[PDB]
C-alpha cells in the first residue's frame, strides 16, 4: 500500500481514492485493467514493457468501446509520476479504466465516460493441477480483452487448485485442449523445442509470453505455437508458466505426475537468465523494453 | 436516486455510500447482485417475489464461495427498511454483495467478508435482432449465477442491437440454438403452446420466467421447455421476453421479419392480463408472491 | 410427365415451360419447393394436407425473403387447376418458387421477383445404413426451410447408401445424434412408445411426420420427441421413415443389424392403417386433411 | 449481357439459351460453377488463372460425382471462343455444369449427363460487419466445392450486412473463429505479417487467395495460415478480402470499429501494386498466370 | 473368491478358469460384461432383474457384433446353477463375454467365437467431486454398451476423486453438461421433483436407474429425464447415485459445497425405502423383478 | 505361434502363459501394448526403433498410472532374448503390460502390480472408405496412449470398411476433420508437399509416422502437420497410411473416387524406397534406428 494514486488526472492520497457504490464496474464487470512491473535495473528504475502494456489497456477498451480520453503517452507519464511520487523503485503498477457512476443500465448512456486510476505499490516447480472448469469459448466473452469480469473464470480455476493442495490450476478450453493457467500463460518444452497454445485456444496475448518467444528466439530455440492436448503435460520434458506477476514459474508436477526429473528445466533456466539478464545488463535490450522512470 | 442506501447494516446518506478504488469487485468483477420490483397494488406496496429473489442472491454467492453474513430474513427486513426510509411505493431494488477492499490477488485472503448494500430508487412489440455474439458455454462461467462479470456479455449482445436500430438483441448459445435476450428470457407461442429454452441453453433461471410458466399453467396453456432453433423465431405466432425490469415485452419483428402479424399476441395478452391482475387483485395470488412493506 | 404446367399464372404446355440458363436458381440454389400428393379417395380426388404444404412453401420463402405474390389460396386454386386440367386423379404435385432471370449477383436486386411453377404428374423393411456425412449444423443453413440447395446434402447421404447396397442413408447431426434419413424423417419404436428426433437435431418439420404423431395419438400411443443416439437404431424394436413420397417405410435393418424380427412392425402396421384408412373412410379426418380437387 | 452463350458445344444466341423448368439444378441445387476474369493487359486480353479455374470446375464436380464430358482443354478453348465470338476484352466468365432434365429424384438416373454452358459478359476500405450466421460445418456440405447450393449461405451472410448498412458481412465458422466474407476470402496484417484462415475454418480455397499468398512471398512478406479469433479483426493493422470479382478490397472498419486508421493499408498497397502489375508488365508473371485469348 | 466359475457351459474349479495370454480381450478390450446382485429376500436368495441384465448382455454384444451361442435362458440357468453350486445367498454375479485366442488382428477372423464365463462371489452421504476428465462423446465408442474397453474412462474419473480425498467423481460430457459418476447414474432433487441425464448425455441406460424411475413413479414423484448443468449440482436439494453395487448412495457435498444440509435426503429416503422394501416384502414387486435361485 | 513368451521376467513355454479369468484387463480394458518389428537387414536381425517403442510403453502406463517394475533396458534385453530364444529373424514383437488378478474393483487396490508379457512371432493401392464412426474426443480417453481399451474404436471403424468391401476405414474426429485410419496414421500429398493430422486430431503419435516425417525431411520434402478436411482426400495427389505392421501402404481410391490415377504414387514411392533402404543399407541410418538382436 502507498500514498497517492493517480486518479483522473491528479494525484490523490491513498485514502481518498474512493468511488460510489453505484459505479457501473461494481455491478456489471465493466472495467479493463493491466499489470505492469517496474524493476530497479543497472540503470533502472525501469518499467518493463510500458508502451505495450498501455497499448493493451487501450485495446481492451477498444473491444468494449469504453471511451478513453488519455493517450498512451499521457497514461505512461502518469504511471511514471505515480512511481516517482511514491518513491518506489520496484513496484507492481496497476492501471484501471472503469465505467463509473453513470446509471444502472447495462448499456451506459451516450457521451458518458470512464474514470481512470493508476496505483502502484512495492513488489523447483510448483505442481499444478488440471481444473474441471473450462475457459471461455470463442465468440462469447473476448479472451483477448483483459476485462475485469473475465476474472470470475480465473477465480474458479484458481481457487479449485489452491483448495486441493496445488499452487496452480491449468485450464482446458471448451475443446479439451490446453488453454492456460488461471491467470498466466503455459509453455511446454518437448525435445528441446518450445510450444505454447495459440490465442484461439482462449489464451490471452500475454506480454511476458511475448517477451519469452522472443528471447527463445535469440537463444536459438525453435518455438512452435500450436494446440496442445491434455496428455502433453504428462509427456513434456519442461513446463512453465509466465505472467507479469509470476515471470517464469517452473511447474514440476501436474496432477501429481512428475514433469521430468521434478523440475530442473534446462531450457527454462536458459530463458530465465535471458530474462533477468535484461535488468542486469547481461541481456541486450534489442527491442527496447526498459523505460526508466527517472528520465 | 434517493437518499439512504443500506450499507452493511446501517442506512447511509446516498452521497456517502462510497467504496475504495482498490476494491476487488472493480478490478475482478467479483460481486453478485439482484433486481427486485416493488409494486403498488390493491394493497401494495408489495415487493414481488421477494424471497425467491433473496434466496437467489444467496445461490449466486454460494456458487462462487463468497461469504454472506446476513440470513435471508435479515436481507428482506433490510429491503423493506430501505423502501420505507425513502418513502417509496413503486421502486426497483438493487441488492449487491461484493468483495471489498480485500487484497489485490484474484483469490481473496481467507476469512475476508463481503459488503452488502441495498439501494432502491423509484420506478406494439419491439423489434429484436439476432446477435452476432454468443452466450457463455456450459462449464465455463456459471450462467445460473446472476454475477457481476457475466455482464460483459449482456453489454456485447445489447449494444450491438442498439447500434443497428433494434430494441433488443437475442443471443444464441455456442450450439446455435436460442439462449435468451441480452438480459431477459425469451418465450414463443406456436400453435397456442408456450416453449422457452432450458437453462442448458445458457439461459438464466429467471424469476419472472418462472412466474410466467406458473400463471400459464393456471390459464391452462401447455408449456414446453425445449431447445429452440434460430428459425423458430421467424415461424412462431408470438414471441416475447420477460425480466424483473421489463415484465413482459412482446416482440413484433425479429431480424426485420414480422413475427406473425406485427403484434397483438393473444396469448401474450392473456398472460399479460394474469400477471398484472396480481397487483389489481383480479389474479389470485395463490403462491404468495406479494410481500408488503408495512407489515 | 404430362401436359400443362401452371407457370406464373397461366397454364403452359409441358414443352414450353422453359427458363433461361442465367436464372439465379440454376447457379446459386435460390429456389424453394414442396411435395404434395393427391390421392383418389372414397370421395377423392383429394390432395393430402394442402394448406399445410402451401403454408410451408410460404415459410421457406419467408426465411430467405424471396418475395412471393401469390396467396396460399391463389396457390391452392392453381394446384387444383393443374390436376384437373391434366386429368390426373393420383399424382405427385410439385410447386417451385425460384429466383429467375435477375442478375448474377448473389443478393438479387431490389423489387425483383420470383417466378412460380406448379407441375404435376401421375403417381418388409428396406435396410438403411448410417452415413459418413453429417447433416447441416445449426445456425448455418436453415433446416426448417425446404430450400433447393439444401439437397446437396440429401444427395450426399442418399447416393452413399445406394452406392453400397442399401436403400437408405440415415444421417446423424454434427453432434453424433440421429437426425433423419436423406430426405425423410425417422421414427423408432421402443417399448411400444413412439420417439422421433426434434428439429433441433437438424430434422425437417415433415408434414407426414406431423400427421403420424397425431394418428399415433388417436391410436393411444405415447409419443416422445427427443434426441436419439446412434445405438438406438440397434436396440429399437421398430424403425420407420416418413415422407410425402414414401409415406411410411418400414426399415428392417440398419447397418446389417436386424431391427427386431426383420420387419414386422406391429406399431408401424397400426399407424399405416390409420394412414391409408383416411382415403378409405375407415379413418376420420378429425383434423381436415383431405381437400378435394373437384369441389 | 452479350449474344452467344456456349451451350454443350455450340454457340447459341443468348436469348435462346433456355433450360426446361424441371431441370434438376433448379429444384435441388445440383450444379457447379466458376468465376473467371479476362483482363486487358500489356498484351491481354488475358484470362487470369484460367487453368486453375477450370481444374477447379472439375474438382467441384468430382466431389459430387457429376459426370463431365469435356476435358480441361476443351473447356479452355471454349472459354476463349466465347470471349472472341462476343468481341470481348475485359469480361467475367461464368462456366456452369449442372444436372439437366434428368428425372425428379434426388439421385439422378445413372448414365445421365450434365449440361455445360459458358457465358461471358463485360466487366477507402469498406466497412464490414461480423454476421450472425455461420458458415457450414466440416463434414456436412463440402465447402471446398464451389457448388450451387452452397450459395444459400452466401445469401444469408450477404443480405444481412446490406440490410444494416455495411458493404460486406464476415462469417464465423461453427467454432466462433473467422471463416471468410460472404463470398470471398479474408486476410489481416498484424505486425507486417499476413494471416488468413485455413480451409478447415470453412473457407473456400480461393484462386485469388492463392495468388496473393504467392505474390506476398515474392514481396518477402511472411504468411501464416492460421485459425483466427473474431477479436483479431479489431486489433489488426489491416484487413482486406479477395475474390475473382472483387480482386482485393481493403476493409476500413469492422463492426463500426476502425481497423487501424481508416484505410491506407501499406501492405495492402504493396500487394495491390504487385497484383495489378501483372497486367501492366511491372510484375513478372513467373507462374504463368495470364493466358491470351488470341493465340 | 469361491470355487466354480461357470465357463463355456461347464463348471470349473476356480483355479482352472484360465485363459491364454494372447486372447483378444486382454489386448484390445473386446469383452462385454454385466453386474448382477443376488439378494437374500423375504423369500430370496433372489436375483435382481436377472433377465434384464442378460438381455443387456446380449445387447452389448449385438452392437459390437460379438457372436453368442447362448440363449438368455441358458445364461439365466447358468447364473442360478453358479449361485446354488457355490452355496451362496448374497453375492455379486459377474457374467463376461470375451473374444478368446483368436489372432492378434483387431478384426477377429470370420466365424469365430466368444468365450463365456459367469463368476459369482459373496457380496450419511458421500462427498463427490466434479472430475477434470469427460465422458465418451457421441458417436465414438457406443455408451449404451457395457463393453470393457470403456472402463478406462471410469478408471480415470474415479481415481481422480479418490486421489483428492473424495469418494466419487462425477463426470461431465463433452458438451459440459453432467453425465454420471465414474461407475453410476446420477439423480438430483429439486422441488420434490426427480431429474436425471438422458443417455445422450453419455449415460449408460442403468438397470438400477430404471428401477428407481419406476419406483418413484409408484411413490407418485414426477420425473424429468433432461439435460443437466454442472451448477445444478450445487443448487439441488438432494443428489444421489445408483448402480448395481451401490444401490442408492446419497451425496452430501459436491466439490465441498453442501447439498442442502449435509444430508438429510427426504426424497432420497423415500426411494431407498421403497427400494429395499422389495426384498423385505413391504414393496409390492408389481413388475416381477425378483428371480429365486431355487426354482 | 512360437514357444517361449517372456513373462514377468521368465521365459515360459507358449502354452503355459496363462492368466486367470478375473484379471483386471479382461474385464476393464486396462492393458497397455506396443507393436514392434524385427527386420532381417543388411546386418539385421535388427529391431526397428526399439527403444522408442519401449519408452512409449512406459508413457502409455505413466498416463494411466499403471506401475512398472522394469526399466527400459530390461524390457529391451528381454525383447532381444525372446527373439534369439525363438530363433527368429523376422517377426512382430508384442509387449503387453496389464493389470492382473487384483480385485473386481475398477481402481486396483493400492501398491498393486502389473503383469508383463513379450510375445514375438514370425512376420497397387488399397481403396479406403470414410467411416461412419468417429474417434475419441479430446479430453475423454487419452489418445496419445496405446491402451487396449481404445481398440474398440479401431474395431468399429475397421470392420465397417471390411464389411463394405473396402480394406481400410479412415476416421474423422468429432470436429469432422480427418483423424487417421482404423489402426494407422494418414499422410496426403499435394503439390509435392507432405501433410498429416496433428495429435489433437486424435491421432496416435505413431512411431512409423515419425520415421516417415524424418525421412521426407532428408529427401528434402516439406512437411505440414496441419488439420485436414474430409474432402481433401478426394483432391490430393497421393494418400498413404503408415503403421508398424503396414509400413507404408498406398491408397488409391477413397470412397470409390480415385486418388489421382489409380495409384502411381511418386512421393509415396520415394518414401517407401528411403524407408526400406534402411534395411538394405542404401539409406544411411543417421538416427540410429536399428538395434541388432545379437549384441
Ligand atoms: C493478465 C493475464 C495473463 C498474463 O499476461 P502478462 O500480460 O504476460 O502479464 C495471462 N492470462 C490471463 C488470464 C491474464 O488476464
Ligand atoms: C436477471 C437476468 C434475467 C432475468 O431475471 P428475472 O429474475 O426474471 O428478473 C435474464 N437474463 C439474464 C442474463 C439476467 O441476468
Ligand atoms: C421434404 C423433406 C422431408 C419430408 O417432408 P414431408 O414434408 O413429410 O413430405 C423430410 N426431410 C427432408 C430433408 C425433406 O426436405
Ligand atoms: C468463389 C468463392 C470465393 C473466392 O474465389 P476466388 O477463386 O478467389 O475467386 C470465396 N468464398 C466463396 C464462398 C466463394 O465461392
Ligand atoms: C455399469 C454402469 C452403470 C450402472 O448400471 P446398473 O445396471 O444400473 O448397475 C452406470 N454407469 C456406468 C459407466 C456403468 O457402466
Ligand atoms: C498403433 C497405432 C498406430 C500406429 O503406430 P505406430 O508406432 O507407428 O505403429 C496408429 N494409429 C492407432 C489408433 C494406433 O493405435
Amino acid at each position: 500500500k502507498a500514498d497517492y494514486i493517480w486518479f483522473n488526472g491528479e494525484m490523490v492520497r491513498w485514502e481518498d481514492a474512493k468511488v460510489h457504490v453505484m459505479s457501473h464496474a461494481l455491478h456489471y464487470g465493466t472495467s479493463v485493467f493491466e499489470g505492469i512491473r517496474c524493476y530497479d535495473s543497472h540503470k533502472g528504475p525501469v518499467v518493463f514493457r510500458h508502451r505495450e502494456h498501455m497499448q493493451r489497456l487501450h485495446d481492451s477498451a477498444k473491444i468494449y468501446r469504453f471511451p478513453v480520453s488519455q493517450s498512451i503517452d499521457e497514461l505512461m507519464e502518469a504511471c511514471r509520476d505515480v512511481i516517482r511520487k511514491n518513491n518506489l523503485t520496484s513496484a507492481y503498477i496497476r492501471p484501471l479504466i472503469f465505467v463509473g457512476d453513470v446509471g444502472m443500465g447495462v448499456n451506459p448512456p451516450a457521451g458518458y465516460s470512464t474514470d481512470v486510476i493508476i496505483a502502484a505499490f512495492p513488489w523447483q516447480g510448483i505442481d499444478a493441477m488440471v481444473s474441471s472448469w473450462n475457459r471461455a469459448a470463442p465468440n462469447t466473452i473476448p479472451t483477448a480483452a483483459k476485462a475485469g469480469g473475465n476474472y470470475l473464470s480465473s477465480l474458479l480455476v484458481g481457487s479449485e487448485a489452491r483448495r486441493h493442495g496445488y499452487q496452480e490450476g491449468i485450464a482446458l478450453d471448451v475443446n479439451g485442449y490446453i488453454s492456460e493457467g488461471a491467470g498466466e500463460n503455459l509453455f511446454e518444452v518437448k525435445d528441446g523445442v518450445l510450444f505454447t497454445p495459440p490465442f484461439t485456444s482462449s489464451a490471452l496475448p500475454g506480454i511476458t509470453r511475448d517477451a519469452i518467444i522472443k528471447l527463445a528466439k535469440e537463444l536459438g530455440i525453435e518455438v512452435r505455437e500450436q494446440v496442445l492436448s491434455r496428455e502433453s503435460l504428462y509427456l513434456a520434458d519442461e513446463v512453465f508458466m509466465s505472467g507479469t506477476a509470476a515471470e517464469i514459474t517452473p511447474v514440476r508436477s501436474v496432477d501429481g505426475i512428475q514433469v521430468g526429473e521434478g523440475r530442473c528445466g534446462p531450457v527454462t533456466k536458459r530463458i530465465q537468465q535471458a530474462f533477468f539478464g535484461l535488468f542486469t545488463g547481461e541481456t541486450e535490450d534489442k527491442w527496447g523494453w526498459l523505460d526508466q522512470v527517472n528520465q
